[PDB]
């Protein structure tokens, strides 16, 4: 059919260049962006129902996630109230529900516990002073996270969540699910376990839990087990029986209400000594300035918490924006969430982000603009000021059981590891390394280690590329690996090397080794042997995949050219890009008899030029 | 002249594949490697003179570098004696002199001081107990460094010194020169400065030195100043007046001998209260087992010290092996230096490597096999057992002044910085970052920060590549950037994108943005708009520079292909390598109507195929 017919001069870089010559209302996102653009006629009612539903869900979610953080139940209500109010202004996303997201809450609680242990703080037991210190530490960490997020918004470096690769995100998610399960399993059993801060901490906690399982509160354990079973069964029924009832079943809220009513009717606090919350303040606490002197002990934790929370927020926002066909500004997501975390930290709250389950609840029940968020915040507020007393008899085991039941989706990511291994071993290695690191480390330290391991994998992949010795398909200009096709004909007296990577320090050492192996000799050795006494005449370097080039790369290429020219062997570079040749010429490569006449467009001009001599 | 004439079928990947089918005496390096091959007839005498000269230099260097480490003078003699003996066996290199190399000594001393401060150890002043503790800490660190080096030799991962890029090596060298200068300036002034451990430590030390400059010992300062001046003057004369006297002038040894004799004659210890060494033990101390319990506090320091010492050793070994036309095994350099550091740590020595000045002295005075090293070790031994008393009146200011005088070569790299900036800004950024980090951090922490910053620079360079929209030179098959050559003709209804980087998570986000900008529209947006209602017909991706590919890359490519096919826009991949296509097919790319018929050999088969329709 169609044919590849081309007739043109043999163009080196010099000849080709001679013939073809080269050469104010967003950083503070207004509510006025959509409030005048609102649809009160029909959007308002949908926003009302969506906000009521997601507020009912988020009040419970904040109460439960206040257990992940080492703060008393009641400050989760503030963490579910204030950030939504202060995100309604600066938020690009219009479908996400702002709240604790128990992974971020667990990291905050780890930081708070490490900075306020039971034995280190209390020598009496002073529960009130300990709780005050824990709340202050959580507020300080939230303020630092907000400061970091706002700074990253000013720097406009919103691509950092790119560095959170999907394999390491999955591994970190599985490890965080394990950590959350261990903490909430400590909570449901109502066992007293001394806090372990450091390496292997989750294993120490599990060991102590298995040792103290004899002190398990029976009523709390049964309540947690039944809550887990009921929530899981109803979730499975909803997933299976999904054709009807498009709205998800709010099983967690119903179970919590039933548990609270039963505990109030039976008085589990004193008859069975169940671990009820026992303390939910009524009213709004006045703002306080967090002690910034602790910022030095929270930097590595605040950075990772900010990164993780922002990544979750933008992930959910993008998932719903592609569905609803709009865009979200990542830098403005920085700005909004940093302002939110600063505002919440001034008001005794832990770090805030979005939760996938709460966002799904908000969207599925008539998801519209952030007015639904305002309605949810109002519901949380009326829970704070009116329903605080009604939730006193609720056991903490029920909340921890709800969290554990929701942990199943995060736990099921271990099934992707064999698939990753079969597809790309590097990604499976990243997954496993991130999971293991986040297990035996802090979650913040695990995330940092995963990021560094991803960088290491990228560097290693660009450092040990696929290099080949090429030859031409007969009667064509297609140069393929000689040992791969069995019909490749080797040219007479010339070796062609394809080094499929940008050449840098690691790659300059690798490329020297590859050239020495391909040509079959070392230029230094043969030159020295010839000097002491006193098969290849040309080497073509297929540099099509050489992306960038550093000073070490230019120096190595210059040394290779000189060393091979010393033994009357010519080195020709082919398929180099314009920018790489510009980097070569600005690094002083074209000095001492180089003159750019040894640079050809592809690896067929070089071979044709050689055949002309 | 020569012409580029090719007549061949238009080959897609499918058609091309259908028509062209694919498919025990070294780990313990013996002295018997060269001892039977020795040249006693004429090599022995040259070895004798070379060993005598380099031993005279190395005794002084060991005593001087024992001040960089926080150990008494006399243990530097052991550090210059034992490692040479135990490297004569396992060493591949035959020209290097094994010893302290004051940068490694300074890192060891920083570790030792941070673990045995004056105030933390002594509450009386117990100089003897403090010195014993410092020696034990130095021996423990040396043993840990040797263990790490031996493990790295077992793993055969000798390419890690590749990761020590020349810019970061230069920045670390300049910062280490500054640190050594500050410490030896504290020593020469004989000022009592409390040790600062942590961040900004060198600036605190400089501040305290400038505050205590009123307590400077005048005699020690004058001795150090004249030692520095004489060393600089003689070195400059030797560099200039270099045609005669090929052997370098051992000015440091002569200066030390003269200073020792003058101090003995005048008794500066009592008359002028000069800071003489005052204590050099006579004889060999028995070996002791270091306390391994300190290994937990030395891991980050020992890793960096081992890496730096091995890098210096292999750098010097390669510099002299290329000159003398032989090869050195990097893994065996691990093995030899790990055994050396273990042996020396058992015998109260700090970490050992090679020094460029001492190696130059050994080589220039008749450099031959490591028998010269044995002679140097014998000279150090006879200095230990006989000349220990003769060096008692020598001031420490003379030794510190010798080190400061030798620091000039390390200091001269701020001159290399500006041309690095003018050539490759990334390498200059790496240089400056490594220098500043190693200044305000530990030297070990600075090295780790520089290595990880180099990894970050590689990741960023492969993450933000040079991408272009290509068009064809008329009547040829050369596709160049349309906005760069001004004679490029845009083809009808097709856009060609060259993304000059391997496609991974950072690059998948970048590539989505680049495709959307190049084609001028978003596939999701136009598809959604067309669904709501109810200029380019093909996109060619020049993937010549796509080196590797991950699961995220394959997912992004499938997503792009499907999104563009949904709007009747065909996506063709060109110039993909065989291994990248293998990765695509093993990652499930060729499912759901892909069939590999949209993959062409170069970006001219795709265009010719399009013109056929
Ligand atoms: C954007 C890019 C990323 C940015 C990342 C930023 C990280 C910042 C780390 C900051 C840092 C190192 C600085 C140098 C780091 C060099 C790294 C080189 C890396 C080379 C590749 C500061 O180090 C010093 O720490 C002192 C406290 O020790 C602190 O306080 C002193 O002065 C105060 C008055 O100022 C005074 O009030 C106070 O009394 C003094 O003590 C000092 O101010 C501070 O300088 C280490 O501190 C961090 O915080 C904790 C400290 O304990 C520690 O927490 C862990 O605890 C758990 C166990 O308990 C553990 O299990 C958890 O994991 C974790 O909760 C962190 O782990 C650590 O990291
Ligand atoms: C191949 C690639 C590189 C590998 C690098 C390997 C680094 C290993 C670091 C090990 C490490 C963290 C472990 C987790 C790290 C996670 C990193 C995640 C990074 C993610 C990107 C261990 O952490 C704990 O430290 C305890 C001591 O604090 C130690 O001792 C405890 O138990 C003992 C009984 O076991 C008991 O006897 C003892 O009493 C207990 O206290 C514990 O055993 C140990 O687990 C930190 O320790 C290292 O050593 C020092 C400690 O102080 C510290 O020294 C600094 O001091 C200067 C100021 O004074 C500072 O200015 C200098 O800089 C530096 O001299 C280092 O900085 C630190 O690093
Ligand atoms: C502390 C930091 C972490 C250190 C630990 C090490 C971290 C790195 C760990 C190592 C990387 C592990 C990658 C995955 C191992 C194989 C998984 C698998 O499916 O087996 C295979 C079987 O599946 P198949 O395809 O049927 O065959
Ligand atoms: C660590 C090196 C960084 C890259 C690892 C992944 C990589 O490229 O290899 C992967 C293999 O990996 C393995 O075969 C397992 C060895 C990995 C050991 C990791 C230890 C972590 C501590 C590469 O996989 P492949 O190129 O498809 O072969
Ligand atoms: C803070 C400072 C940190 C510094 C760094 C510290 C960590 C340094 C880590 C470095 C360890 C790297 C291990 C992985 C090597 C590459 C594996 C891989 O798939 O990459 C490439 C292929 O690889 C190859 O072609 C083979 C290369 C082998 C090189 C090692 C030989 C000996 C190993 C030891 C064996 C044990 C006995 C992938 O190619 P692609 O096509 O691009 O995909
Ligand atoms: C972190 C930066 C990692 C990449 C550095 C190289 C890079 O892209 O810039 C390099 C220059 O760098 C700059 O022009 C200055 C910006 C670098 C700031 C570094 C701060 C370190 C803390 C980019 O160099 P270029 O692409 O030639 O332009
Ligand atoms: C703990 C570690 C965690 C993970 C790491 C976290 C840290 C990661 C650090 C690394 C950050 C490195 C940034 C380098 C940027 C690329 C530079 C460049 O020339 O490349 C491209 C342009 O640059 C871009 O396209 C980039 C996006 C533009 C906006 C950037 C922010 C500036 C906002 C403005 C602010 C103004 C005020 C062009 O590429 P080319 O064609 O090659 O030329
Ligand atoms: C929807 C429901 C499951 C929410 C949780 C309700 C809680 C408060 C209820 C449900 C079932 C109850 C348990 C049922 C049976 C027993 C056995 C009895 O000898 C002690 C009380 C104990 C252990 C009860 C404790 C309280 C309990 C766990
Ligand atoms: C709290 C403690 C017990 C958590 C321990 C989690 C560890 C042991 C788990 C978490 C994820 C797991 C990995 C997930 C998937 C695979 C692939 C399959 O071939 C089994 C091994 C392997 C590689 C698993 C090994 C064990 C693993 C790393
Ligand atoms: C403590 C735990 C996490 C230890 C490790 C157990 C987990 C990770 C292991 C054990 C059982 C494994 C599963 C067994 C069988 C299959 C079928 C295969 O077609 C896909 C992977 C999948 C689904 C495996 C995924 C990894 C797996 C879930
Ligand atoms: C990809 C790269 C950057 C990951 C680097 C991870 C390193 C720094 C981490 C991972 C696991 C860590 C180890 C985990 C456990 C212990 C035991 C403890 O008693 C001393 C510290 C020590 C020995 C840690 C040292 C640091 C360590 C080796
Ligand atoms: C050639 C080199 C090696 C000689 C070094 C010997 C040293 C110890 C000698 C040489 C010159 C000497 C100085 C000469 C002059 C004075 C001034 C006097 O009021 C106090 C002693 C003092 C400050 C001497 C101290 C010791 C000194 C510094
Ligand atoms: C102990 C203290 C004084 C050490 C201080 C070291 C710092 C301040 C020095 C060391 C090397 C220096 C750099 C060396 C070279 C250049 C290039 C020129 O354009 C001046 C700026 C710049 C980039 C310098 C900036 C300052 C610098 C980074
Ligand atoms: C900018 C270009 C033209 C400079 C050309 C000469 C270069 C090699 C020289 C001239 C003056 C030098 C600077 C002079 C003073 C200092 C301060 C100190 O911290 C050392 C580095 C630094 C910053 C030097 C770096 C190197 C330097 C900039
Ligand atoms: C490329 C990567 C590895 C570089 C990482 C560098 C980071 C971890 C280092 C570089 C300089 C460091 C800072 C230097 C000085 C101080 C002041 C001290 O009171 C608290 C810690 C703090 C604030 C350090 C935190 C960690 C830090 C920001
Ligand atoms: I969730
Ligand atoms: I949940
Ligand atoms: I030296
Ligand atoms: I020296």
């Amino acid at each position: 059919s169609c044919s590849y017919v081309v007739s043109r001069p043999v163009y080196s870089e010099l000849a080709f260049q001679q013939q073809y010559e080269r050469r104010v209302l967003k950083t503070l996102l207004p509510v006025l962006d959509w409030l005048p653009k609102y649809r009160i006629k029909e959007w308002l009612l949908s926003d009302i129902i969506s906000g009521v539903s997601t507020g009912l869900v988020g009040t419970l979610q904040g109460m439960a996630y206040a257990l992940l953080a080492a703060v008393p139940v009641g400050y989760g209500l503030y963490s579910a109230f204030f950030p939504i109010l202060t995100y309604f202004i600066f938020g690009t996303s219009r479908h996400i529900s702002v709240g604790p997201f128990p992974v971020v809450s667990l990291m905050v609680g780890s930081v708070v516990l490490s900075m306020a242990p039971d034995e280190h703080f209390i020598i009496s037991i002073d529960f009130a002073a300990r709780d005050a210190a824990r709340v202050l530490i959580a507020s300080t960490l939230t303020l630092l996270v907000g400061i970091i997020q706002l700074i990253f918004g000013g720097l406009q470096i919103g691509f950092i969540v790119r560095y959170l690769a999907d394999p390491l995100v999955g591994g970190f998610t599985t490890a965080a699910a394990f950590q959350v399960l261990v903490s909430q399993l400590k909570i449901v059993l109502n066992v007293s376990t001394k806090n372990y801060n450091g390496i292997l901490s989750i294993i120490y906690t599990l060991i102590e839990i298995f040792q103290n399982i004899g002190n398990t509160n029976l009523a709390d354990f049964i309540a947690g087990l039944l809550t887990i079973i009921i929530c899981m069964a109803v979730k499975e029924l909803n997933d299976r029986f999904k054709h009807k009832i498009p709205v998800p079943i709010p099983i967690e809220v119903i179970v919590t209400i039933i548990a609270t009513a039963i505990s109030y009717a039976v008085n589990l606090e004193k008859n069975y000594n169940a671990g009820i919350v026992k303390s939910i303040p009524r009213g709004f606490l006045p703002p306080e300035i967090p002690p910034i002197s602790l910022f030095s002990e929270m930097l590595t934790a605040s950075f990772s918490i900010a990164v993780v929370a922002y990544a979750i927020a933008v992930s959910v926002g993008k998932v719903y924006a592609i569905k609803y066909d709009y865009t979200i500004d990542g830098n403005q997501e920085f700005i909004a969430f940093g302002i939110s975390n600063i505002f919440s930290g001034f008001f005794s709250c832990f770090v805030a982000t979005t939760a996938l389950s709460r966002t799904a609840v908000q969207e599925s029940t008539g998801g519209k603009t952030q007015i639904a968020g305002i309605i949810s915040a109002a519901v949380v507020m009326i829970a704070i000021v009116a329903l605080g007393k009604l939730l006193e008899p609720l056991q903490k085991s029920v909340l921890a059981a709800v969290v554990i039941a929701n942990l199943k989706g995060m736990f099921m990511q271990v099934c992707d590891v064999p698939r990753l291994w079969r597809q790309n071993k590097t990604d499976a290695v990243i997954w496993v390394f991130t999971c293991i690191a986040s297990i035996i480390l802090g979650l913040d330290l695990g995330l940092l280690a995963g990021l560094m391991f991803g960088f290491l994998t990228v560097v290693v992949r660009v450092q040990f590329p696929s290099w080949n010795s090429l030859g031409s398909i007969p009667n064509t200009d297609i140069y393929r690996s000689t040992k791969d096709y069995k019909n490749i004909e080797e040219p007479e007296g010339v070796k062609i090397l394809r080094f499929s990577s940008p050449i840098f320090y690691g790659n300059v050492d690798g490329l020297k080794k590859c050239i020495k192996s391909t040509v079959g000799f070392d230029a230094i050795r043969v030159y020295n042997k010839r000097l002491k006494a006193l098969p290849i005449h040309s080497l073509v370097l297929d540099c099509g995949a050489v992306s960038f080039l550093d000073v070490v790369g230019v120096r190595s290429l210059r040394m290779i050219v000189k060393e091979f020219q010393r033994i009357d062997v010519h080195v020709y570079f082919a398929s180099l890009q314009d920018h790489v040749i510009e980097k070569l010429e600005q690094c002083g490569f074209f000095n001492d008899s180089i003159r750019k006449d040894i640079f050809f467009l592809t690896v067929h001009d070089a071979i044709l030029h050689l055949r002309s001599q």
